[PDB]
């Protein structure tokens, strides 16, 4: 009964996916971001610039009060409001109705984002990193105390403005191909996994795979671009620039901050190299690897002038809140965020991204020495 819930997922290229919910009694109706990267479920309660509706306690007659206020500060944005519980259902998802904790917000800072056409958000990640404390219960764990819903849920982001699937309560193997490969998921707070070696064309870093995941790293859907820790960061740029040294970018390109354009449909993707990054496996010494295409780490954006070129943007930046896997890397691969068996899956989606002699890849098995040293501590 997946079926009803494939292509639940809209949203604009780099402002997140999202999915249709419902909140209160009667159902109000509310685009909620899904977010792999946070714990929190909170929604637009008040008038606001860049929303078209929000979430009104006064109309909804199953609304509860928690009087207790409550704040989350992400690593860009953040909003306050006031906690509480009501209803709540996913039209195209699966046939239940769970009261969960609903963050009221009131005010924010460079949360909610002009023209998204969502007005909340979603976090799937362990209560662990809820606020105000882990005693707030996420939503998915509502969901799956209070229903027959099984203890897992998958993610198919598509590029290009932007669809995808979230596959509740299952996995639907129409959405991918080939086998999945599962990575331990370290520890239940965010979705956090351990990278064991990166490669570039087919070349390795040749690092301290602990800098890797310094000081962790994690799926974050809720996330655009590849995170990478200083260090990790500064050796792939200069593997990718000497990889594409014939043409010239201006560096604020690496940085994210210009964007390089090309005639229109001349591209020259065969400059870039391809990423692998190899993840713990479930067995002794086994990993596995996800290769990423440039189509990839190089985020489509409209001409800044009347100009029809293919313009780009870099979508790798420096993070010094560990690795950080975001869209750029989740898309063009069916991920599995199997809780129940502490694991998170990978396999090529359907709806991945075409290269002429290149192709977005999950292979295994493969055989790595000390992967637990990987892990920081
Ligand atoms: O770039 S982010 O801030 C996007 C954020 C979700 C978000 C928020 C506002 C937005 O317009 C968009 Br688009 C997306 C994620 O949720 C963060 N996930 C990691 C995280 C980083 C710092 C603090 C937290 C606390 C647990 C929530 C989580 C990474």
């Amino acid at each position: 009964s997946f079926v009803e819930m494939v292509d639940n997922l809209r949203g604009k290229s780099g402002q997140g996916y999202y999915v249709e919910m419902t909140v209160g009694s009667p159902p109000q109706t509310l685009n909620i971001l899904v977010d792999t990267g946070s714990s929190n479920f909170a929604v637009g309660a008040a008038p606001h610039p860049f929303l078209h509706r929000y979430y009104q306690r006064q109309l909804s007659s199953t609304y509860r009060d928690l009087r207790k206020g409550v704040y989350v500060p992400y690593t860009q944005g953040k909003w306050e409001g006031e906690l509480g519980t009501d209803l709540v259902s996913i039209p195209h998802g699966p046939n239940v109705t769970v009261r969960a904790n609903i963050a009221a917000i009131t005010e924010s800072d460079k949360f909610f984002i002009n023209g998204s056409n969502w007005e909340g958000i979603l976090g799937l990640a362990y209560a662990e990193i809820a606020r105000p404390d882990d005693s707030l219960e996420p939503f998915f764990d509502s969901l799956v105390k209070q229903t027959h819903v099984p203890n897992l849920f998958s993610l198919q982001l598509c590029g290009a403005s932007v669809g995808g699937s979230m596959i509740i309560g299952g996995i639907d193997h129409s959405l991918y191909t080939g086998s999945l490969w599962y990575t331990p998921i370290r520890r239940e707070w965010y979705y956090e996994v351990i990278i064991v070696r990166v490669e570039i064309n087919g070349q390795d870093l040749k690092m301290d795979c602990k800098e890797y995941n310094y000081d962790k790293s994690i799926v974050d859907s809720g996330t655009t671009n590849l995170r990478l820790p200083k260090k990790v960061f500064e050796a792939a740029v200069k593997s990718i620039k000497a990889a594409s040294s014939t043409e010239k970018f201006p560096d604020g390109f690496w940085l994210g901050e210009q964007l390089v354009c090309w005639q229109a449909g001349t591209t020259p993707w065969n400059i870039f190299p391809v990423i692998s990054l190899y993840l713990m496996g479930e067995v002794t010494n086994q990993s596995f690897r996800i290769t990423i295409l440039p189509q990839q780490y190089l985020r489509p954006v409209e001409d800044v002038a009347t100009s029809q070129d293919d313009c780009y943007k870099f979508a790798i930046s420096q993070s010094s809140t560990g690795t950080v896997m975001g869209a750029v890397i989740m898309e063009g691969f069916y991920v599995v965020f199997d809780r129940a068996r502490k694991r998170i899956g990978f396999a090529v989606s359907a709806c991945h991204v075409h290269d002429e002699f290149r192709t977005a890849a999950v292979e295994g098995p493969f055989v790595t020495l000390d992967m637990e040293d990987c892990g920081y501590n």
